[PDB]
């Protein structure tokens, strides 16, 4: 028809769906309603303009609310939607502006509210120098802080956090991470974790591994951080220590959340209730190695999500089909890229799994300047089935492991890597792709 | 058994047999010979050399007749075997030394003979300036005239040849390319050797197209050469203008061509006489989206080829599969990568064929030094089935491509593109990979 779509939260899933809505079908009546006060910028980018490798931190907006005006769309930042009328029957949505408060109506709900920092209960969080990074408002607090280093702790050697690290680092300050875990990138099998201590350590960073933070000294300022480990002295600490998914105002309308704890959807992003969708970090996204829900809350699959809600709001056929896993973060030197399962993960899945890590280059042995290139496989035993798969390169790509992903798609194998027709040429690849060298090839 | 393994030439094709039958199964007599005086080198990099970026031409080989013999391979280079007693019944390979000339008997043959330039007709090409690239020895030579510039004349501009001018650049000299068709790279659509005209006039390289070249002006040195577009001054001229594989030797033993001209093999590299085979450069591969015989000289699958037959041999189980055409090349501050076919050649082959070319980003808009990229896609107008694309970025990879002939591989198609879980992060790719926006997507 000529309905109103009403997207709440238009960081990315948010503002992705609604551009796509409007541009599918203009008859459509499409608004935004952000509490946040920006709208459409790439959180992604925010360790690149705390390093400084970036100017001004709107340099990571996609799309000004003026653009989208321009464009058919009505967004509005720092507005909170604070109750929905849904089913009930939809009345639905009040929000709060500046000054005001009041009502509006939708046929269409896109749930787009994102995700926020997890935070362990650790006194002396509430202080001063503690800081967060996952919004704009992050960016600027932090930027504010920065000058004036001196001495930093990062909670958490995940992907932000890592890059994290370099940012600060970047900046002058001295930095120490405290990961609870045996190693950095706890999320993955070790060897990589293995690779980035060295790569931290190598560029001034300090890694804490096994640490149990027991609080933050300070009178209301912050200067320590006292751990199980000793005594780190700081004066600005990060909190790198997950996400996790702002469900609150769907469970007020009755909205079904998956296991993961984030909304569950179909493969049209549609939930439980008629005429409301989810997409973006408080979306569940079907995981086609596990063959389940999963939670996988990357600008990427955000942008998918929103993407697909309006293409189907705006009746064009579309569909998300699911998500591998596929990631990749620049820590320094290295480019880490992961991909499906761990072998550590695969096995707590129950596969027979084995894994296998090379290390390559990137380029001919005998190429000016050619890196480093090591490449995981991890497969199933008996089948060859590829379960999961890393790549780390200096490179700006490999990035080859988008061939995994692709394998991972269908369900590919290690004979199938194998027989691909890789491109090399001596600046890019040795004779054998690090793939095919990896692939069973070498123990 | 215990049998003997002749492989004749040991460039590539065959020594990657020679290496890998005798590590499988150290029981055989191995024997390589090889007509050039050089063995086991990459001619790939040859280009690099020439532009001084690599030192001395000897950084090139990957294994000496010295680590070969320590290793139970016998190599004997400047061996040029003249007959073989075949079928027939091996008495077979007569052959030439330094000095004498004599027999060898053989149970497993392995033909790895390579390529040849493909001359073409024109008068004065016997003289003194003009020049080859392809072995060793075109190397030396090359690598002689270079100092004391002045001016060259490419003739061709496929890979090599397009990879020499920016070689020929690199030492100073001022060149131009001649070409007969009317693009660079004439052997792709378009729109990429537009690409590749900007960057090389962008770089001092002259770019005559559409010129019938018709003589070389000398006395027995080379000064000019004259064309159907006028006459360029020229002191040094290269003929980049295509090889021939390496046949002769074969037919002389009753070996089948295919019906590229090249031995005509099995996906255990058989042909058609009770063991023989052949790798590399005289070998027709098999294109799994032409379904047919095709060659490929390449040296990613000089290596397939060599590998396999030496599996073979030493008996393990082993089979080549087939290429799908994937190639890559550096030209200046381009890299160039395709794969399947062209829209050109898709509808030669009549397929009811479209493509697409979008440009997008190595990165996020925002992200410092983000250069472009461009990638193509061609395909099948009902089905959606990807037959060809091409990816062009300034990157050390993208080489994106390898997703492209991932998917290439199994039939697969832009749907299939489409979903696929690419890697996103800021410095090494947009939030939607170029693969993916080129994917239907923006027209
Ligand atoms: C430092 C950092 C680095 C990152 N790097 C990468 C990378 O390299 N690669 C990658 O793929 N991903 C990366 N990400 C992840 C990325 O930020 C997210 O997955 C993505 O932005 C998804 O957005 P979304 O629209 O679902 O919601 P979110 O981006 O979480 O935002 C939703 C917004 O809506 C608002 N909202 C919430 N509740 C309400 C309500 N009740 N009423 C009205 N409005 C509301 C919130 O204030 C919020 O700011 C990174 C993230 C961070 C923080
Ligand atoms: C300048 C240049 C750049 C290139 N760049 C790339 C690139 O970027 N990527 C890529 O994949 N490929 C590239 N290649 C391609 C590559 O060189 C070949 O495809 C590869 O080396 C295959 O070698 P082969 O073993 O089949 O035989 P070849 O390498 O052609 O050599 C066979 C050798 O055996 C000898 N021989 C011939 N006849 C007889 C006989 N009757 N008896 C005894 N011995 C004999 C010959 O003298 C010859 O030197 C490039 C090639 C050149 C020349
Ligand atoms: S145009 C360029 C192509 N032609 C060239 O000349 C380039 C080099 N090619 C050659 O001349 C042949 O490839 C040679 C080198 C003569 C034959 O070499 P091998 O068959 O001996 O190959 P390698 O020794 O390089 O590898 C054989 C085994 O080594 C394993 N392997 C290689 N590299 C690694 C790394 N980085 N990490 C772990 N393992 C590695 C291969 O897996 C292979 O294993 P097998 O299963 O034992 O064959
Ligand atoms: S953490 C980072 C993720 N979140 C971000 O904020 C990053 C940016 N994302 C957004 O906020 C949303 O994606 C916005 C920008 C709000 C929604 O944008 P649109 O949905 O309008 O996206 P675009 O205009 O970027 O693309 C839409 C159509 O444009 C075509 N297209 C994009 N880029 C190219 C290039 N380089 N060449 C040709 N065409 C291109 C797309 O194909 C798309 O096609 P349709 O089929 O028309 O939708
Ligand atoms: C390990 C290794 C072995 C090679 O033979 C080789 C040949 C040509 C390019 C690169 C390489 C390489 O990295
Ligand atoms: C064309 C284009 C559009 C985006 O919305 C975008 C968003 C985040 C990173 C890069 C890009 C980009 O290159």
């Amino acid at each position: 028809m000529g309905k109103r779509m009403v997207v709440v939260g238009g960081v990315a899933g948010g503002a992705s769906a609604a551009a796509k809505a409007k541009r599918e079908n203009p008859e459509l009546e499409v608004v935004v309603y952000e509490k946040s006060g920006w709208v459409s910028y790439g959180a992604c980018g925010l360790p690149y303009v705390l390093s400084g490798e970036i100017p001004r931190l709107e340099r990571l907006v996609a799309r000004t609310p003026e653009e989208f005006r321009k464009q058919g769309v009505l967004v509005h930042t720092r507005h909170e939607v604070v109750d929905v009328d849904y089913e009930l029957r939809t009345l639905t949505v009040h929000d709060h502006a500046e000054g005001r408060t009041f009502q509006d109506r939708f046929d269409h709900l896109v749930l787009a509210t994102g995700a926020r920092p997890s935070l362990p209960p650790i006194p002396g969080t509430e202080q001063e120098g503690v800081y967060t990074l996952r919004t704009m408002e992050d960016g600027e607090r932090l930027l504010k802080a920065l000058p004036q280093a001196r001495r930093a702790a990062i909670l958490g050697a995940g992907y932000i956090g890592l890059e994290a690290a370099e940012a600060f680092r970047k900046r002058g300050l001295q930095v120490t991470l405290l990961e609870a875990k045996d190693r950095p990138l706890p999320h993955w099998d070790p060897e990589v974790g293995a690779l980035l201590k060295e790569e931290l350590e190598r560029h001034g960073v300090e890694v804490w591994t096994g640490v149990k933070v027991e609080a933050f000294r300070g009178m209301g300022r912050v200067e320590a951080v006292e751990t199980s480990e000793g005594v780190v002295p700081a004066d600005l600490v990060l909190l790198a220590t997950g996400i996790r998914p702002n469900t609150e105002l769907a469970q007020a309308m009755g909205v079904a959340l998956g296991p993961t704890g984030a909304i569950a959807t179909d493969e049209r992003m549609r939930t439980n209730l008629e005429g409301v969708y989810a997409a973006g970090d408080v979306a569940e996204s079907f995981h086609r190695v596990l063959k389940r829900p999963y939670w996988l809350p990357l600008g990427d699959v955000a942008n998918k999500h929103g993407r697909t809600a309006g293409s189907v709001i705006a009746g064009r056929e579309a569909r998300f089909l699911g998500v591998v896993g596929t990631a990749i973060f620049k820590a320094f030197d290295l480019a880490v890229a992961t991909t499906g399962l761990s072998l550590e993960g695969a096995l707590k899945e129950g596969f027979w799994a084995k894994k296998v890590f090379i290390q390559s280059r990137d380029g001919a042995h005998y190429y000016p300047g050619s890196g480093p290139l090591w490449v995981e496989l991890v497969y199933e035993e008996g089948t060859g089935r590829l379960l999961g798969g890393a790549v780390v390169a200096r490179g700006h790509g490999a990035l080859r492991i988008d061939v995994l992903a692709a394998l991972l798609h269908r369900e590919g194998s290690v004979e199938d890597l194998l027989a691909l027709d890789l491109a090399y040429a001596p600046p890019f690849s040795p004779v054998w792709d690090p793939l095919l060298i990896a692939a069973q090839q070498a123990r």
